């Protein structure tokens, strides 16, 4: 249909959040649970807020996923310390998701 970059979207975006690598990045970040979190990430990101984007209709480029995504990463590593099992999860995550988009045919 005209829906095939929704289509491929929502399946990579779905194998995404089921991987188990990607519980840290399922909801945003709470300030409580992050201390000067939002001073130092000036666009926080996360899986549920890119499902709802994603659902909103946001995601009309592959580029745009790609962004959000991406973001998610590496907002992660910024933030914690490169021994952290949150670094870990997102480079696993991110090695997982590069898999995806090229399996897709998204980059060339």
């Amino acid at each position: 249909d005209p829906d095939q970059l929704y289509s491929t979207l929502k399946s990579i975006l779905q194998q995404v959040k089921s991987h188990q690598s990607a519980w840290p990045f399922m909801e945003p970040v709470k300030r409580t649970e992050a201390p000067g979190y939002y001073e130092v990430i000036r666009f926080p990101m996360d899986l549920k807020t890119m499902s709802e984007r994603l659902k909103n209709r946001y995601y009309v480029s592959k580029k745009l996923f790609m962004a959000d995504l991406q973001r998610v990463f590496t907002n992660c590593k910024e933030y914690n310390p490169p021994e952290s099992e949150y670094y870990k999860c997102a480079n696993i995550l991110e090695k997982f998701f590069f898999s995806k988009i090229k399996e897709a045919g998204l980059i060339d």
